[PDB]
């Protein structure tokens, strides 16, 4: 039985618990893991403060070349707009790219906006102020986001960019997805990007969103599989899921990552942490399902398991996988 520690991306944090309560249960390995979101998660890692690190936002092949670390996919999630607007459903309003940039640029104040209004023409929409939320926190979450943002809404592109931190025109800070939904909740009006879970577990309203080939989509954890429908990952595990091409692909979609040394100076914590990930693709894809995460596809668990095999050494140079 080991103890081992994680930190990082909030994203997949409750499959992350999940998985960790139900692998204790059947074999007495403990994982801690704390949400601390992504970029916090590279800095542990990098720090060896933890065993592995999680980030929803891909280091490059030179970055991990750079520190020594390997990284991997472990689920698909998808990022909604979770919205506090009395008198609305779930899943009934609409909105599309240009349209949520416009939000988020702080150009669109209230919900009964005539550009919401065209987009939703059976809606009665109340003439409510929109309270705009955002990360206050270094957030694969805003990575993922604003990339879908800057490909859909050129003035976003242009003035704010694409990062895990960057300078919002407007909106409330909330620390991890759990605080945005918080704010979310406690506000008439507002408007939160969220991983999937959040909005669902907080029984939170989300939108529907208009995918890259022009059609309105309901996020879904088939949704976000059908987003990953063409990613080519033979190439790479850094696949962006933003705004892509298919039928029914919900456009702010995205996998996320575990990072680990190449050399583990605690060999013994590596192969555990390689078999806990290891029993999570065997075992533990309906628990991820459950919580409406798309699983990776098996050759991709696969890919994984044939770069364990030449990436994961100890100091000696022998594999750990
Ligand atoms: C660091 C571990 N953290 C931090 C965020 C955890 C741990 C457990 C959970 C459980 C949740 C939860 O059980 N929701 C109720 C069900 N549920 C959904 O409907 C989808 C995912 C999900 O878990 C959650 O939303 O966030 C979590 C977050
Ligand atoms: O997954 P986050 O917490 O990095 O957004």
């Amino acid at each position: 039985e080991a103890s081992l520690t994680g930190a990082g991306a909030t994203f997949p944090a409750p499959v992350y618990a999940k998985w960790a309560d139900t692998y204790q249960k059947e074999t007495g390995n403990k994982v801690n893991y704390q949400g601390i979101g992504s970029s916090g998660g590279v800095k542990q890692i990098i720090a060896n403060t933890v065993d592995f690190g999680a980030s929803d936002a891909p280091l490059s092949d030179e970055k991990l070349a750079q520190e020594g670390l390997f990284q991997f996919p472990t689920v698909i999630g998808g990022v909604v707009l979770a919205v506090n607007i009395p008198g609305l459903k779930s899943g009934e309003l609409v909105l599309d790219g240009k349209t949520l940039g416009d939000i988020y640029l702080g150009k669109i104040k209230k919900w009964d906006d005539e550009a919401i209004a065209k987009l939703n023409p059976g809606l009665k929409l109340p003439s409510q102020n929109i309270a705009v939320v955002r990360r206050a926190d270094g957030s694969g979450t805003s990575f993922v986001f604003t990339s879908y943002l800057a490909k859909v809404n050129e003035e976003w592109k242009n003035n704010v960019g694409t990062g895990s931190t960057v300078k919002w025109p407007i909106g409330l800070g909330g620390k991890g997805n759990d605080g945005i939904a918080a704010f979310v909740q406690r506000l008439p009006g507002a408007i939160g990007y969220v991983e999937y879970c959040y909005a669902k577990q907080n029984n939170l309203a989300y939108t529907k969103l208009i995918s890259a080939d022009g059609k309105p989509v309901s996020p879904t954890e088939e949704n976000f599989a059908n987003a990953a429908k063409g990613a080519d990952w033979s190439k790479t595990f850094a696949q962006d899921l933003t705004n892509q091409k298919g039928e029914d692909a919900w456009p702010i979609t995205s996998t996320t990552f575990i990072l680990i040394h190449k050399d583990q100076k605690k060999p013994e914590q590596g192969t555990e942490v390689l078999k806990f990930f290891d029993w999570a693709y065997k075992t533990g894809a309906k628990q991820a399902n459950d919580l409406d995460y798309a699983s990776l596809p098996d050759s991709v668990v696969e890919q994984v398991r044939a770069a364990w095999k030449t990436n994961i050494k100890d100091s000696s140079g022998k594999p750990l996988y």
